[PDB]
């Protein structure tokens, strides 16, 4: 973890000794990983200008850039491969389809989702049970009783992936 | 290639000795790569849950994510830099524009092509002499002639490029 | 640096000894880095084929690749995160928003901008004091007095963030 967690003015990360951090990631300054937290191959996650907060439980996937107004993201989120997250707030079982870019002030709310490749715009609020699409991401639909389930189950998946490399 | 090549689940990748693997590149698990492919900086073939087949003489351009029903990739196919490739079958001499994205169970048949930042969606099916485009991809028109003849050639030119690294 | 620089058929890049080089980037062949540039975490710039300039006060943002016809980038240029360049050309105080991809042949004449998620295709020219957006980016309107304020300021806040680090 000497090449993975980098000091920024003094502040060094604080990660839970259950979460997962490949050898890889870079996370710099001001950022809090909680238990059972995954943070992939190739994944940057720096804190230098404001604060990164990872809740327990969440996974956020290869090669996803997330810096900033900080970034807080709630329990069992699922963050997929290449995002980008800017100054944004995602609650507990947010679901951030891979490639997709969620920009400075956006909100997801508890157990909502983007689908891949979605670019949600400053600001903008997806509201529990909403599944949003497209660039500028807007509402397409509410989401099934599956991709509701899924948001947990998801998370839970991660959680044991994670646990065959540790 | 003790940090680049990593086991899941009493699993490690089997790597042809004539493919160049760059230095930060991860290789995870179930991953086969064939003779004379490339596998490019920040690239992540994570092959944790299912399997990733590369054929030969195939180039993955930097920073793409491989992750998943298995990824396999035929013969000579070129894909771009920062692609994300999820659970799909890409025939020989496919072509992947960068920046793009190919979800899960979809099929680029042999010979056919995806033009940059696109969003090939669950299921869809590129036929043969195909160029694809757009999010959601979509059939945009047949190849012309030289872009025909280019699939085998970036292919042959990348074979190239990688020998002057090894 | 010794695993960050890398030669490409005897060509080794030539670096400011002011620039800030993240230890995880990768910069190879033929590159110049110029006066308090700072090249983030994860990124590629591959100047194997054809060179890559990069002028002083200059930031490529975390995982952003750069490979190509060369590439060209100016003076207190910004390129967000997670960018694909291809041999193009920024002009001074350029900004090009994240997850944005600009194609071979495209320019961006000094003060533009480019929306984040954009797709600049092949000889398209944005001109000084426009922004663009959108896949195909076209014209969206001119910057505001703001826009084109932050355009000197953003390079500036990165050389001080940078600052920080070394
Ligand atoms: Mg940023
Ligand atoms: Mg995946
Ligand atoms: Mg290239």
């Amino acid at each position: 973890m000497r090449e993975v967690l980098v000091p920024y003015a003094g502040v060094s990360p604080s990660v839970d000794s259950t979460a997962f951090i490949a050898g890889n990631a870079r996370i710099i300054g001001d950022v809090c990983i909680g238990k059972n937290a995954s943070i992939w191959y190739g994944t940057v996650l720096r804190g230098d200008v404001d604060k990164i907060e990872v809740g327990e439980g969440t996974n956020i996937q290869d090669n996803t850039v997330v810096h900033t107004g900080d970034t807080v993201i709630g329990k069992f989120v699922t963050i997929g491969h290449s995002c980008i997250l800017h100054a944004c707030t995602l609650g507990n079982n947010a679901f951030v389809g891979m490639g997709s870019i969620v920009m400075d002030r956006a909100v997801m709310e508890e157990g909502s989702m983007l689908a891949a490749g979605s670019l949600l715009t400053r600001g903008k609020i997806v509201k529990s049970g909403e599944l949003w699409a497209g660039r500028p991401a807007k509402f397409l639909r509410m989401m099934t009783e599956e991709e509701i389930l899924y948001l947990q189950k998801s998370a839970e998946n991660y959680i044991a992936l994670s646990r065959g490399y540790l």
